[PDB]
């Protein structure tokens, strides 16, 4: 088979137990696409400067496995650590029209990389690790549901509604005008942000029922350009796999027209 190259920009150099249902999905895609799937795992800290200074022998290690991939994905997120290499990471796919997947914290990290580079808003931040932060883009946003006493963490299975007929994603879940996928999550999009973006290229495209937390991204002018607040890896199985880790494998490998032309076989 011909191979695909992934790298997933994370927490560890090696398929670690929490990344298990993260390579089932890419495993899934892979298959259903005919190619081989080689995942480089990548500890983010590596890709950032102090490592350049104290370690360059595995900055460049970091960085070659990062330049080679032909697909990146950021996936759900352990705390402040390496956070800087991860918007690196982000930025190099941004710039360099490399296929990209952001999950969870991924998205998030998505949206800070664009507000600074892309609109200027250099401090642009999440409050989570900053909660003094001048420009609060991503905030703590608790669920008051019924029956519960105060705010909760977005949990479990919630519906994803989108907002526009012009998704790839949406396309790769067969033009359905929502969708139902596992959340673990607090932390949102600041609705006072998002005026910002109207006039630029990445876009809000799902959000919640109730319509405060935008769920998706879509970065114009850029194959495939994706973020997602919700874990789609919880979903997908051999014959089905997950549509946003089937369209990185399609776009990565230079085949996601032709199976948008066959009509989404996978969805």
């Amino acid at each position: 088979m011909k191979i695909c190259s992934i790298a997933l920009v994370g927490k560890y150099t090696k398929l670690r137990d929490c990344y298990a249902s993260v390579f089932k999905a890419l495993e899934h895609s892979a298959l259903a696409i005919n190619h081989k799937l080689n995942l480089m795992y990548i500890d983010s800290i590596d890709l950032e400067k102090i490592t350049e200074t104290e370690d360059p022998v595995k900055f460049h290690e970091a960085w070659q496995k990062l330049c080679k991939a032909d697909g990146i994905l950021v996936p759900g997120g352990f705390g402040i650590r390496g956070t800087l290499g991860k918007l690196q990471a982000i930025s190099w796919a941004r710039t360099k029209k490399i296929p990209f997947l952001g999950v969870c914290l991924g998205m998030q990290l998505a949206v800070i990389e664009f507000a600074r580079n892309c609109l200027n808003l250099k401090d642009a931040d999440s409050t989570e690790f900053r909660p003094n932060a001048p420009v609060p883009l991503v905030i703590d946003m608790p669920e008051h549901n019924p029956g519960n006493l105060g705010g909760t963490m977005r949990l479990g299975i919630r519906r994803t509604v989108f907002k526009t007929e012009n998704s790839i994603l949406r396309k790769l879940y067969g033009d359905v005008p929502f969708i139902e996928e596992r959340h673990r999550h607090r932390f949102e999009v600041n609705p006072n942000l998002i005026k910002q973006f109207e006039q630029n290229d990445l876009s809000f495209v799902g959000q919640d029922v109730d319509g405060d937390r935008m769920e998706i991204i879509e970065l114009a002018n850029h194959p495939y350009f994706v973020g997602v607040q919700f874990h789609p890896e919880f979903s997908s199985r051999p014959m089905k796999p997950s549509p946003p880790y089937l369209g990185l494998l399609l776009a990565a490998t230079g085949n996601l027209n032709a199976y948008l032309q066959q009509g989404c076989k996978l969805s």
